[PDB]
RNA sequence: AUACGUCCUGAUAGUUAGUAUCCAUCG
RNA sequence: CGAUGGAUACUAACUAUCAGGACGUAU
């Protein structure tokens, strides 16, 4: 029942030497050694909650992917696991049943953002916590929550040992020229005070995981001039798919085909034609069946129409697709990682790819033999879109030609980070609330929508701007607060003036906590008199 | 005729700010 | 409603270089 895999355990041995980044390509088998490493310190783990005990998180920043890993973990390993993201709605939880949950299970896998909010309001300080993974680390740049909770350890002790972990295959975000990815895998690197290293021998992963992806059999088409009324596209599509039949007489009930898509309203509308079509009971298309996987809760009641509602249905609609029920798949942003098949060999990119990361992670989805890779591309960006694949490609082997080792020597690129200009309030040191920059935002959100309260749009009750000359002639700005008739008078009325307007917010709000905490209105843990609604 | 210097539209490559549009993820 | 990431476009400044337009110096 259990799967081990060669080069994994070399890596393992390897990585426990010190803090360690492993990357490589799809189906690797990265991920697996996630439960070797768990359990090989489960001995702290064990460890009763009553004082504070050894508790291991999970950050994943997608929610279709939280339940499939906390099953994976499951499988193999006797621990209680359980599963948390923000669709329960536990705005409105006190201390006490926080405390009963960290005492009744063992590992908590969560997305970043909710952990952001329980180091923000001092639930927990980063303090006895084993071990910490992260999820799509290439995601850790400028301001992302990532980098927000990494950048608790500045005020904590660097004695304490939080060790910090993140897998990706691709370690760029957006588009960039073959040189600067030096500097790019430098700032990551320093960023997260870890190595990164990479298998040197990469046999099976040749053989038929990463270096054997689909064959891209690049197809043109004259969409620049209901299948035959909308653009030419879905005809192509219609051609392949009959090509995909052709060659797949023996099956010719269905396969594991995959779609990937970049806009919700062409994946509903495509499933909707495809669906028609096989509905129809034509000769043509007659046996094919597909759903839905993407959209997400996106929003409870503002302007929105998908209505995903609960992780059930992606749950439901996954056993399907694995039990055999679902075999064509449409989705936008859900499935490029993550998503497992054990036999898939087609994968059909229906729309581009806009950077190196998203043409190397939608690439690889398929896992069985003659894969079929498919492109759709138009004949006059033909000429440009050639010599992107040759630059993707380009990047692709230096990025491998530098494979080698880099250690960080110099740890002042640790002390290098740019801290804010302005300090944010603590009234109870290091060990206690320490609020964040950043959480000043967060916090004035909901202006009094705790305690009976209007249910308009009090979210944002409008602020005036005021620019004056200086020294430099590059202009300050002087953020305003004048908050409506609903609450106890304010000290932060206006801030100090900041070279931006962002930081102008910034300062001319954050002290809203400082003054708010002293007036009682907060409490040890800063949560507002332990009620619904607002941070 | 060459070289150098001041300002600028054009070009090569990077940084910063504001603005406008679009997309995705999540609370 | 909000925190973000990505992509394009405009203005604008600095940064290392090329060219041309307005002027000056050495040969
Ligand atoms: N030995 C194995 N046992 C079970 N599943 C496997 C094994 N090897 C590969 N897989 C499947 O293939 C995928 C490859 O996962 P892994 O190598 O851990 O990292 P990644 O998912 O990033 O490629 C996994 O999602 C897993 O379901």
């Amino acid at each position: 029942e259990f799967t081990p895999r060669p080069y994994q355990v070399e890596l393992l041995e390897r990585a426990m030497k010190k803090n360690t980044i492993v990357c490589l390509g799809t189906g690797s088998g990265k991920t697996f050694i996630a439960v070797m490493l768990i359990k090989e310190l489960a001995h702290e783990i064990r460890g009763p909650f009553n004082e504070g005990g050894k508790r291991t998180f999970f950050l994943v920043n997608t929610v279709p992917l939280v339940n499939q890993q906390a099953k994976v973990i499951r499988k193999h390993t006797s621990l209680k696991v359980g599963e948390y993201v923000g669709d329960m709605g536990v705005d409105s939880w006190n201390k006490e049943k926080w405390n009963q949950e960290f005492e009744k299970h063992q590992v908590l896998v969560m997305t970043a953002q909710i952990f952001l909010d329980i180091l923000n309001h001092g639930f927990i300080s980063l303090s006895q916590v084993n071990l910490l993974i992260f999820d799509e680390c290439h995601h850790a740049v400028k301001n992302h929550p990532y980098r927000q909770i990494m950048r608790h350890y500045k005020n904590l002790e660097q004695n304490d040992r939080p060790r910090i972990l993140g897998l990706t295959a691709s370690v760029i975000n957006s588009k960039c020229k073959p040189n600067q990815v030096e500097k790019k895998i430098k700032e990551l690197e320093a960023t997260l005070n870890s190595r990164v290293v990479t298998a040197s021998d990469l046999e099976e992963v040749a053989v038929q995981k990463y270096a054997t992806k689909p064959k891209e059999i690049i197809v043109s088409y004259n969409s620049d001039r209901s299948v035959e009324f909308v653009s030419p596209k879905v005809k192509k599509l219609l051609e392949i798919l009959k090509q995909y039949f052709s060659n797949n007489n023996n099956s010719s009930k269905e396969l594991c085909g995959i779609i990937f898509v970049e806009r919700r309203y062409t994946a509903y509308v495509l499933y909707k034609l495809l669906n028609e079509l096989s509905a129809k009971r034509d000769d043509d298309f007659s046996f094919i069946k597909c759903d839905f996987v993407v959209g997400h809760n996106s929003s409870p009641s503002s302007k929105e129409k998908s209505t995903e509602m609960n992780s059930k249905k992606q749950k439901e609609v996954l056993k399907k697709f694995r039990k055999g029920e679902c075999n064509l798949l449409v989705a936008t942003s859900v499935v490029e990682e993550g998503i497992d098949i054990p036999k898939c060999n087609l994968v059909v990119r229906f729309d581009l790819p806009k950077n190196f990361r998203s043409y190397v992670q939608s690439k690889g989805r398929a896992r069985a033999k003659n894969s079929k890779y498919i492109i759709m591309v138009e004949e006059d960006e033909k000429n440009k879109f050639q010599e992107d694949l040759n630059q993707y490609q380009e990047i692709e082997k230096i990025l491998l030609r530098l494979c080698h080792n880099r250690d960080a020597p110099s740890e002042e690129d640790f002390d290098s980070f740019e801290d804010e200009l302005l300090p944010p309030y603590m009234p109870y040191g290091t060990d206690g609330p320490r609020v964040t920059m950043s959480s000043a935002i967060s916090l004035l959100h909901r202006y009094c929508s705790k305690l009976p309260s209007d249910r308009f749009t009090t979210l944002t009750p409008k602020f005036t701007y005021i620019e004056q000359n200086n020294e430099e002639e590059n202009k300050m700005f002087r953020c305003t607060l004048r908050l409506p008739i609903n609450s106890p008078l304010r000290e932060p009325i206006t801030g100090q003036p900041m070279p931006s307007k962002k930081l102008a917010k910034r300062s001319a709000a954050l002290e809203a906590c400082k003054k708010l905490h002293e007036m009682g209105e907060l409490d040890d843990h800063l949560l507002p008199v332990k009620i619904s609604r607002k941070n």
